[PDB]
C-alpha cells in the first residue's frame, strides 16, 4: 500500500511537470536565449516563468510560484542550464527541463509512467475509440479494453515491435498501478480478460497540486 501510494505521488509530479513543459514550449516561454555572447537552447528565464505562473493564475504570488518550481527542480524535472544553482531563484537565470537535454533521471518506474503517458494521449485522440464501456455482472465499467485487443493495438501503433514486447510492457504497467483488471484485482494476462487504466493521464493538473502532501 505505502509503496503504491508513493509511486502515485511520483506519477503526479511526472504528469504535472510534463504538462507544464509542453505548455511552456507552445507559449515560447521555453526557447533559445542569449547570454554573454552564447546561445542557450530550450530554456526559460526563472523570473519570467514566475511572472507567467502568476499571470495564468497558477500561483497567487511570487513566493508560492517559487515553491512550485523548487519542487520541480528537486524532483529532477528541471535544472539550471549549467548545474550552477540547485535553488530556483527569482532572477534572470536560465533553467531547462531535463527531458529537453536528455538528462532526465530514469529508473524502471519512471519509464513505465512515461510509457503510460504516451499511450494514453493516443487513446484520447479523436481517431481512437479502442477504449469502450462494458458491463459485467450488472455493473458498467468505463474505458475498458480486452487484453488481447490492447496488445494487437500496441503492435499496430508501433509502441511495441512484437506481441511479447507488448505483453511485457503491460506487465510493467500492471506492476506499477497504471492499469488494473476490471472489477477484481488480477494480473495482466494476454487473454479475453478486461482491463482499464487506473492512473488518470487525462486530467489537467493544477500546478498548486505540487505542494500536496509528500509530493
Amino acid at each position: 500500500g505505502a509503496q503504491q501510494r508513493e509511486l502515485e505521488r511520483m506519477a503526479e509530479v511526472l504528469v504535472t511537470g510534463e504538462q507544464l513543459r509542453l505548455r511552456l514550449h507552445e507559449e515560447k516561454v521555453i526557447k533559445d536565449r542569449r547570454h554573454h555572447l552564447k546561445t542557450y537552447p530550450n530554456c526559460f528565464v526563472a523570473k519570467e516563468l514566475i511572472d507567467w505562473l502568476i499571470e495564468h493564475k497558477e500561483a497567487s504570488d511570487r513566493e508560492t510560484a517559487i515553491k512550485l518550481m523548487q519542487k520541480l527542480a528537486d524532483r529532477g524535472i528541471i535544472h539550471h542550464v549549467c548545474d550552477e544553482h540547485k535553488e530556483f531563484k527569482d532572477v534572470k537565470l536560465f533553467y531547462r527541463f531535463r527531458k529537453d537535454d536528455g538528462t532526465f533521471p530514469l529508473d524502471n518506474e519512471v519509464k513505465a509512467f512515461m510509457r503510460g503517458q504516451r499511450l494514453y494521449e493516443k487513446l484520447m485522440s479523436p481517431e481512437n475509440t479502442l477504449l469502450q464501456p462494458r458491463e459485467e455482472e450488472g455493473v458498467k465499467y468505463e474505458r475498458t479494453f480486452m487484453a488481447s485487443e490492447f496488445l494487437d493495438w500496441l503492435v499496430q501503433e508501433g509502441e511495441a515491435t512484437t506481441r511479447k514486447e507488448a505483453e511485457q510492457l503491460c506487465h510493467r504497467l500492471m506492476e506499477h498501478g497504471i492499469i488494473q483488471h476490471v472489477s477484481s484485482k488480477h494480473p495482466f494476462v494476454d487473454s479475453n480478460l478486461l482491463y482499464q487504466f487506473r492512473m488518470n493521464f487525462r486530467r489537467r493538473r493544477r500546478l498548486m497540486e505540487l505542494l500536496n502532501e509528500k509530493s
